[PDB]
C-alpha cells in the first residue's frame, strides 16, 4: 500500500502505453525512448539541448550491442537518472 | 506532467521519510532497507520467506564493499526488482 508499490506500477503503466505507439510494447525503440525521456523529463533530461546525446544514452542502454533498447535495459538507467535529477534541484541552492 | 515525473519524486519522497527513521536520510542502513523492501514490497519481495536472503540482497547493493548501502546503490537494484515483480503476475497465467 506504500507509494513505492504504486510507483513500480506507474513505470509499467507508462511503459505499456508509450511503447505501444510503435513496435512491440515489450521492446523500446530509440524513437520511443527519445519521446519518453523528452516528454516525461523534458526539463531534467531536456535532450533538446543536445540531440546527439540521445545516441550516447542509447549506447549505454544497449548492453547487448544489438543497437535496440529493451525495457530491462531502460529500467536500470532510469534509476540513475532520477537521482541525477536531484542535481538540478541542487542548482537552486 | 507525466506520471513518471511523479514517480521519480515518489521514490525520493518515500526515501526521505523512511531513511530519516535511522541514521542519515541520505544513507540507507540494512534495517531500513529490510523495512523498505519488506513493508513496501511485502508481497513481491516477501523477504519473510527467507530472512537470510536480505544479506544476499545487500551484498549486491554494496559495490563499495563497505558493508553499508547507499541510496545510489539502492535505486539501481529497485529498477531490476520492479521488472522482476512482473514475474509474480505471470504466475497468475
Ligand atoms: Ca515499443
Ligand atoms: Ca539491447
Ligand atoms: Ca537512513
Ligand atoms: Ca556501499
Amino acid at each position: 500500500g506504500s507509494e513505492l508499490e504504486t510507483a513500480m506500477e506507474t513505470l509499467i503503466n507508462v511503459f505499456h502505453a508509450h511503447s505501444g505507439k510503435e513496435g512491440d510494447k515489450y521492446k523500446l525503440s530509440k524513437k520511443e525512448l527519445k519521446e519518453l525521456l523528452q516528454t516525461e523529463l523534458s526539463g531534467f533530461l531536456d535532450a533538446q539541448k543536445d540531440v546527439d546525446a540521445v545516441d550516447k544514452v542509447m549506447k549505454e542502454l544497449d548492453e547487448n550491442g544489438d543497437g535496440e533498447v529493451d525495457f530491462q535495459e531502460y529500467v536500470v538507467l532510469v534509476a540513475a537518472l532520477t537521482v541525477a535529477c536531484n542535481n538540478f534541484f541542487w542548482e537552486n541552492s
